[PDB]
Formats: C-alpha cells, structure tokens, sequence
C-alpha cells in the first residue's frame, strides 16, 4: 500500500462507522462468516495521545462477539501499529471524515482493506474510490453488504 | 443479465477452460470452499444437437468431486437451460473462443458469473471485460485465482 491520506486529522474519524465493503489478498482471510479478517467496524475512538481504539464485531465460536483493539500511533499520522507475535500496520488511505474512510491492515505480504461509511447506505462514490485504491493491490476476494445487513450484528 | 454474445458458435467453445474469476449476487453462494456455486470448470463439451455438457469440480462432503451437467439449448444460441425443481438459465455474455469466455447462471433474482480462460494465466484484458459486464449486475462477492491454484484440484 502506497496510498496514504495526506494531512490526516485522526480526531475527526471519531464515532460511528459501517464496513460497507472488504477486500483481501487471500480468499481464506474473508471466505467464511468466521474467517480471520471478516471483522465489522462499529466505532473509532482516537485517544488524546493520538492512538486509535477500534470497536468491532466478529463471528467467533458460533456467535457475534464484540472486540476492542488499539492501534498505536507512529511518526506518520496515517499509519498505526498493532503488534503481537507479528508486526502489523493499519494505514488510512483516504477519508472525507463525514461520509467515507478507506483503510488497510498489512503484515511484514498479506493484506485486507475496508471501505467504511458513516450511514447504512451504499455510497457508489466511496466504492469507486475503494476500487481505484485496490487496482494497485493484489486482492483475490471482495465482499460488499446491503443496507439491511449493515444494520444487523455481524452483518447477518 | 442483458449482455449476450451475438453470433455465438457453441461448437467453438469446446475443450479446456480455467475458472479464473467468479462473482455472485449473494456472499453465501461463493463464501466457503463448499459453498453451492463454488464450482470449477474443467471442460465444455457441446453436443452435435447443440446442447452443452459441462465438466466441473466441486468440494463436497470433505473432498474435490467431479460432476458432469448438461445445459439444454433454447431458441437463443447464447442461452441454455438447466432445470430441476427450479428453472435456471446459463447465459454466454462474451467469448473470443481462443482465450476467454464470460458466462452467468441465473434463477427465476440470484446469479453467479465466471471469467473462463483457456490457460493457467491471469488475463488482465479478460478480467477487465468481466468487471465491465458485472458493473450492470448486483454482485456482493468476487473471487479470483492465481496460476498455482488454477493447476490444482478444486483450486486448493
Ligand atoms: C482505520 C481503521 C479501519 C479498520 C479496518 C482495517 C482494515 C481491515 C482489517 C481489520 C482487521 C483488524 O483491525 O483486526
Ligand atoms: C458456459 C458455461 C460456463 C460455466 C459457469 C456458469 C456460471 C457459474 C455458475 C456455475 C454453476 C453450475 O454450472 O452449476
């Protein structure tokens, strides 16, 4: 990923988001309801220090579970770290704060990206920006959700 | 689907094909390795009468199985019928016979389409034609395969 948001203000991505679309480099990352990167964003909570708390849902061991993860800031405003055994990066590609946000997670390559939107509607303009960003990346699975699904736990 | 191949010669689609890409209206049709429309074309066998025999593979009850289905001709050269409990149509959107073929199956709507190619290579021109045909259709999952996967049973 060589598309980052110039001039990102992380405080202004705060609040409610919907995972309208998702893509990944490997089918197995998004294939099943319980695939490892099939995660649905609920809320972004930037910290005063400029870290990013992410509230999401995931189908795990038979049901829809809530998880909270923190992505720590780096020297680059558009790039956060979630490290454990593995060094992983969260990248903000593009946002207008009020309607859409494009982001990817990548390892150290495998990756997964999402088109986030503020409301349970299909934003054709946001999806066209997402597809343009992906034309640069080696994606092998793409999913998108309808407005009914966007209002359900785990997009059921 | 309102894109059919004008002037189709069904005899000239005979022989070896590879399921390079697949798309469908509903995630659940293609999501799992064993999802109902996750089928890999091996061979097209037009009959002297102008019916279409389709040899394909599918992951069913734990393994990669061979199936043969016949799609019966209609009054329209680009449209075949596979009926059982349900009336389903196979539509040929576009082909150049020697490199790529675009086809969909639809019910009576849910649908699934494939980009078929003659060789285990990523044909960017065929994929751009597939994406152009899909921009007309309500697809929510898209998969594509690499050349290593294209040479394995059930694209493992
Ligand atoms: C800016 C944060 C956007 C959240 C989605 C990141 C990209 C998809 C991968 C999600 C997986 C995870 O965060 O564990
Ligand atoms: C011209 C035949 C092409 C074969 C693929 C048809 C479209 C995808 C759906 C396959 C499912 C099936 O044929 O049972």
């Amino acid at each position: 990923v060589t598309q980052t948001m110039k001039g990102l203000d992380i405080q202004k991505v705060a609040g409610t988001w919907y995972s309208l679309a998702m893509a990944a480099s490997d089918i197995s990352l998004l294939d099943a309801q319980s695939a490892p990167l099939r995660v649905y964003v609920e809320e972004l909570k930037p910290t005063p220090e400029g870290d990013l708390e992410i509230l999401l849902q995931k189908w795990e061991n038979g049901e829809c579970a809530q998880k909270k993860i923190i992505a720590e800031k780096t020297k680059i405003p558009a790039v956060f770290k979630i490290d454990a055994l593995n060094e992983n990066k969260v990248l903000v590609l593009d946002t207008d704060y009020k309607k859409y946000l494009l982001a990817c997670m990548e390892n150290s390559q495998s990756l997964a990206c999402q088109c986030l939107v503020r409301t349970p509607e299909v934003d054709d303009e946001a999806l066209e920006k997402f597809d343009k960003a992906l034309k640069a990346l080696p994606m092998h699975i793409r999913l998108s959700f309808n407005p009914t699904q966007l209002e359900e736990q785990c997009h059921i």
